[PDB]
């Protein structure tokens, strides 16, 4: 695994400006959010209005 223990909840209309270092899981989360990263132990349920 290249990422774990991600516990963030964001309702709709929540502008969440992600900041971080040079290579500390910024774009990787941006891709894993869409579903392009293999998730091993994660409870994720995307839903909309
Ligand atoms: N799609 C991917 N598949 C495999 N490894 C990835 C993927 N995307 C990023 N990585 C790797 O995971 C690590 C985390 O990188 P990260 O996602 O933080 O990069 P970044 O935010 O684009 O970087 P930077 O701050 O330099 O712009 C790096 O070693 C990177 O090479």
């Amino acid at each position: 695994p290249t990422l774990s223990n991600i516990t963030i909840r964001i309702p709709r209309g929540q502008l969440t400006m992600i900041v971080g270092q040079v290579g500390c899981g910024k774009s990787s989360l941006l891709l894993a959010t869409l579903g392009e990263m293999q998730k091993v132990s994660g409870a994720v349920f995307w839903n909309s209005n």
